[PDB]
């Protein structure tokens, strides 16, 4: 099992959800880069693991569930199974971790990647050890009800360049925005 990593769009008052939705219009680029970033493996036979929260999983239109190409993990504490369209569940991240170690995973998955919603960020960037925070700056501020944890700079440090990954500003539909890439390994 690969690296572990956190991936997150977020607005400059930290919003990352609104009613269910995204609080920006749809950005066909940031989408592009978390379907890429997310699907990409380094590994021949080997896809990666997705891990998200019930409300991030039911706010994907159900054309689009489970993540394609990905192996598809959610995280709840009422659910008895795996939503419809899903066959992994477990009651926190780091159940879902260790079942990484049991051998229905461990053989097929290389990079694991959470990928929302707040609760789960929270969790992910306390987890010790080495981790890595895909975060995407949307540069204007938009109504939201759901929030990104702000980073702790004591513990992480932002590169300046990631391979792969765009340095410079994006701008589509008037929303300019950055890839930025922390990293920690405590
Ligand atoms: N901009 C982005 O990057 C991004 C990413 C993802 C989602 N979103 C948007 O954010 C919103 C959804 O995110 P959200 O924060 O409201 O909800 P969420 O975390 O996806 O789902 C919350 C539910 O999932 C379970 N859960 C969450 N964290 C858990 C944990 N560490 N351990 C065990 N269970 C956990 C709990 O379910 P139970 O109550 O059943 O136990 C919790 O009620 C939507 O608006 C979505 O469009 C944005
Ligand atoms: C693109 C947004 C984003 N960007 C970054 N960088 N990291 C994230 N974790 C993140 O959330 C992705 C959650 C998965 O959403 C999907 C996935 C496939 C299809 C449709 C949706 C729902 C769309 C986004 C909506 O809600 O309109
Ligand atoms: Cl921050």
């Amino acid at each position: 099992v690969g690296s572990l990593n956190c991936i997150v769009a977020v607005s400059q008052n930290m919003g990352i959800g609104k009613n269910g939705d995204l609080p920006w219009p749809p950005l066909r680029n940031e989408f592009r880069y978390f379907q890429r970033m997310t699907t990409t493996s380094s590994v021949e036979g080997k896809q990666n693991l997705v891990i998200m929260g019930k409300k991030t999983w039911f706010s994907i239109p159900e054309k689009n569930r489970p993540l394609k190409g990905r192996i598809n993990l959610v995280l709840s504490r009422e659910l008895k199974e795996p939503p419809q369209g899903a066959h992994f569940l477990s009651r926190s991240l780091d159940d879902a971790l260790k079942l990484t170690e049991q051998p229905e995973l461990a053989n097929k998955v290389d990079m694991v990647w959470i990928v929302g919603g707040s609760s789960v960020y929270k969790e992910a960037m306390n987890h010790p050890g080495h981790l890595k925070l895909f975060v995407t700056r949307i540069m204007q501020d938009f109504e939201s009800d759901t929030f990104f944890p702000e980073i702790d700079l004591e513990k992480y440090k932002l590169l300046p360049e990631y391979p792969g990954v765009l340095s410079d500003v994006q701008e589509e539909k008037g929303i300019k925005y950055k890839f930025e890439v922390y990293e920690k390994n405590d």
